[PDB]
């Protein structure tokens, strides 16, 4: 009773402490509070173990962002395959391994949302109305629109254009100019992004859109390029300047696409050339709405942008791994001479399919260097993980990471050794190992239990797998037949830089190239 007066009294003296002790208690009450909250949380047996952190809110973000596969391995040894950690205000429950791939890539639409996790990151860059700034059902239909331009007949015609672009680059780039140099050094992280965007542009976007890249316009891609960073997860729209040249470039680049979209319909200049022709002819949803010309341009940005960063990272890794392995280059070259009749057969999408060792090299690189170490979903409903007393409460996030499983000896013997022969009689981009399902964009595998899942699975599954292998196929067939490359003295494979949007190599990652035929000229 008389004590009740003194909780009151003490509350008044609390308010009248010096700014030195108030400030410090501002930073000790929450620190001491979250340490004692965690301790209570670990007695909850319907929750997966939460890994201890000191700083509240920040959580474990520092070690997760820097070495996420080392973090995952350390957590796996302590608490098994399921565990939570807090990440800059959110709570992520990792499910490692194939049962984890299944728990997350085959989750019900009712249980998890990818849109809910990524809309803050994608929509500022791509524009609105597409990808994650729409309902999952719109997403499924957009993928059906894009995927309707990623056919075998499309792929037969992209191969001469892609190959033209590779040669034009060897001819004209300051990094090569093969008609004036026979040897040189390139930074793969400078060359590979440029090659990707040229080849992707010319093929999917058309010749006009490829043409604009030879000009100043190219910088808008570079400006747009920088708004695609995990920082948009914390400060999505933060009134600074790289946020404006980002948005400037979005408006600017989406304008060029609509200008072309609009003039093509004005002229009925609508053929089967590029994905711009395709999305024009076929972008009406199942309920009857057509995509606005701006929505078509923003899907263009998002598709080109995402495939840009994964494809460019992958050919970088193919070069860096091969730079160290002249025996694999020798092997890949023999297959080039055998399949292409010593160079006296033009490269075709068909002939690419007969090059298993090349396709096995892409396959193996993508095993060791998955471009997305972590995929996320926001949990919408309380989720129960079977064989288990755990519930993942709504508002948590689930995190699948097949790239970690990729690097496990459990599923890949000597997982840390680059070995393309681990895929003998198995050069497939991927393989639907049984029964299939359709979420709107075509029949894809129903199970998602494979330990090798470079293109994920389920509804959010990649619709650019076959394009990626095409691009990477021509690019690497031509690199192989034209150049030998090795590392500078002392140099080896760089470690991955996980902090960016894709695990790309820690730069600079340089290789010395030599012409196989010094006296050869590109016409
Ligand atoms: C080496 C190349 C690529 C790799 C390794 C890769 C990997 C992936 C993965 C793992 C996902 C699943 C995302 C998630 O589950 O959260 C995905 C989604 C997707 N990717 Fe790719 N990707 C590649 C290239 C491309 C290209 C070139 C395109 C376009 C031509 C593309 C378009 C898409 C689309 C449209 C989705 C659907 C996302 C969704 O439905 O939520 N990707 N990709
Ligand atoms: C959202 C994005 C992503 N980026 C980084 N970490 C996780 C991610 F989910 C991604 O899934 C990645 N991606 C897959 N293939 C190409 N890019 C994506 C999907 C569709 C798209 F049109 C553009 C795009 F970037």
């Amino acid at each position: 009773g008389e004590a009740l007066e003194y909780v009151n009294i003490g509350l008044s003296h609390f308010l009248a402490l010096p700014l030195a002790q108030r400030i410090s208690l501002i930073i000790i009450i929450p620190f001491i509070y979250n340490i004692v909250w965690q301790l209570l949380y670990s007695l909850r047996k319907d929750r997966p173990p939460l890994v201890f952190y000191w700083i509240p809110w920040v959580g474990s973000a520092v070690v997760y962002g820097m070495k996420p596969y080392e973090f995952f391995e350390e957590c796996q040894k302590k608490y098994g395959d399921i565990f939570s950690f807090v990440l800059l205000g959110r709570v992520m429950t990792v499910y490692l391994g194939p049962k984890g791939h299944e728990f997350v890539f085959n989750a019900k639409l009712a249980d998890v949302s990818a849109e809910a996790a990524y809309a803050h990151l994608t929509t500022p860059v791509f524009g609105k109305g597409v990808i994650h700034d729409c309902p999952n059902s719109r997403l499924m239909e957009q993928k059906k629109f894009v995927k309707g331009a990623l056919t075998k007949e499309a792929f037969k015609s992209y191969v001469p254009l892609i190959a033209e672009e590779v040669y034009k680059y060897f001819r004209d780039s300051k990094n090569f100019r093969l008609n004036e140099r026979t040897t040189g050094t390139i930074d793969v992280m400078v060359t590979q992004p440029e090659m990707t965007i040229f080849t992707a542009s010319r093929s999917l976007l058309g010749k006009e859109m490829r043409a604009k890249l030879d000009t100043d316009f190219a910088y808008l891609y570079s400006d747009l390029d920088k708004g695609f960073t995990p920082i948009n997860f914390v400060f999505p729209n933060l009134p600074l300047e790289h946020y404006r040249k980002r948005d400037h470039a979005q408006k600017a680049i989406s304008g060029t696409y609509m200008s072309l979209i609009k003039e093509r319909r004005k002229n009925n200049d609508i053929q089967d050339r590029d994905l711009i022709d395709s999305l024009m002819k076929n972008s009406t949803y199942k309920d009857g709405v057509k995509m606005t010309d701006q929505e078509i341009a923003n899907l263009l940005i998002g598709v080109l942008m995402g495939g840009q960063h994964t494809s460019a990272a992958t050919s970088a890794w193919i070069l860096l791994h091969l730079a160290e392995r002249p025996d694999v280059q020798q092997e890949l070259y023999e297959e080039q001479m055998r399949v292409l009749d010593g160079g006296k057969k033009e490269l075709t999408y068909d002939l690419l399919q007969e090059m298993p060792l090349l396709n096995q090299t892409i396959k193996e690189t993508l095993r060791m260097h998955h471009p997305l170490h972590s995929l996320f979903r926001k949990v919408m409903k309380d989720m129960h993980v079977p064989n288990t007393s755990y519930v993942i409460p709504a508002g948590y996030h689930v995190l699948v990471s097949p790239g970690y499983t990729h690097l496990r000896d459990e599923y890949f013997p000597n997982a840390h050794q680059f070995n393309i022969h681990r895929w003998n009689n198995d050069s497939a981009s991927s393989y639907s190992v049984g029964e299939e399902v359709d979420y709107g964009f075509g029949a894809i595998s129903k199970g998602v239990s494979s330990p090798y899942l470079p293109f994920g699975g389920g509804r959010h599954r990649c619709t650019g797998e076959h394009f990626a292998y095409c691009q990477l196929g021509v690019l690497m067939s031509i690199f192989i037949r034209t150049l030998k490359w090795h590392y500078p003295e002392g140099k080896t494979v760089p470690p991955p830089d996980f902090t960016s949007m894709v695990t790309l190599p820690t730069g600079p990652a340089k290789i010395i190239w030599e012409k196989r035929n010094p006296e050869q000229k590109i016409g």
